[PDB]
């Protein structure tokens, strides 16, 4: 995809036995030139870099000091952790969306930071605070966190996001501002139909005339007791209805489970999917049962069957 470019690398031929600094929650990846970059949850948005995409090293962060406008949306926030970023490349600019919120509340706001390049060595490197994208107050029936941008086949950028409450939301973005028009309609596209509504961290990709919505089911942030599961559904239209393998709509708890974790890597969640030629990778974090259940970066090749459904190799 033009907005998540990786060149001519072949993900299927690579060894994904990662090493280095791998602690990470809700990681996303981008490649510029010969450098790989991971952005994840943490103080001012944490950054990791790699030469090959296998050996990772912690670098700095996007915001050394948090913008004052956050307080207008989340006055109660007392720490500097920004959550689940999303990265895309468009018109020579890198758009980094992130979440500003407080655990358990829907008084949240998704912000946008842009940069001309991802390489700090370049004179043009500067993460600019481009303000709020969309927000939720306690009166809203949705939570404005966990953003993901996807450009449909027709070149139209869309923003999906959401966590609990009414579920996964979808809204059109304008190409110029890369923000929703003031009167853009907000549409709900996935929900467990349960209470609490444990669905979040949406990620949409388009493959062979189909849009695939990956989401995280159940619970996070509990170490080895996390119950996260990665689920997926698809639709011919970006707006839905997204349905799973059994024909069940994702608005009614539908979703085909891609990974439920195991006894070594618990509760895999907050995924991202990238392509390069005929290859693809699934990126996510999982709790390390061998290291105090710390959120750990995971990258695995992602295949697709004859029916078009994705699956992880063994
Ligand atoms: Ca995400």
């Amino acid at each position: 995809v033009h907005f998540h470019p990786f060149g001519n690398v072949n993900f299927y031929e690579m060894d994904w036995s990662l090493k280095g600094d791998l602690w990470a929650h809700a990681p996303v990846i981008a490649k510029e030139g010969s450098r790989w970059y991971v952005f994840h949850t943490g103080s001012g948005i944490q950054i990791k870099t790699s030469e090959d995409g296998v050996h990772w090293e912690n670098m700095g962060w996007v915001f050394p000091s948090l913008p004052d406008w956050y307080k207008q949306y989340v006055p109660e926030k007392d720490e500097d952790h920004l959550w689940a970023p999303d990265i895309c490349f468009y018109n020579g600019i890198y758009y980094l969306y992130y979440s500003v919120s407080t655990f358990g509340k829907n008084t949240s706001v998704i912000g946008l930071a842009t940069n001309q390049t991802l390489d700090p060595r370049d004179p043009d490197y500067e993460w600019k605070d481009m303000g709020p994208v969309i927000h939720s107050t306690a009166s809203d029936n949705y939570n404005a966190i966990d953003p993901n941008v996807v450009f449909d086949q027709e070149g139209q950028p869309w923003l999906s996001f959401g966590s609990f409450w009414s579920g996964i939301q979808l809204i059109q973005l304008d190409t110029e501002t890369m923000k929703p028009a003031a009167q853009a309609e907000l549409l709900t596209i996935a929900s467990r139909g349960e209470e609490p509504n444990a669905i979040e961290a949406p990620f949409i990709v388009c493959r062979n005339g189909y849009y695939y919505l990956f989401v995280s089911f159940d619970f996070c942030c509990r170490g080895i007791e996390s119950t996260y599961k990665i689920a997926v559904g698809r639709s011919k239209d970006i707006t839905g209805p997204y349905v799973d393998k059994n024909g069940v709509s994702m608005m009614q708890g539908g979703g085909t489970i891609l990974d439920e974790g195991n006894d070594r890597w618990i509760g895999p969640g907050h995924c991202a999917v990238y392509f390069s030629g005929v290859s693809a990778i699934l990126v996510n974090h999982a709790y390390d049962a061998l290291k105090n259940g710390e959120p750990t970066l995971q990258i695995r090749p992602l295949y697709w069957d004859d029916e078009g459904w994705p699956y992880l190799s063994v």
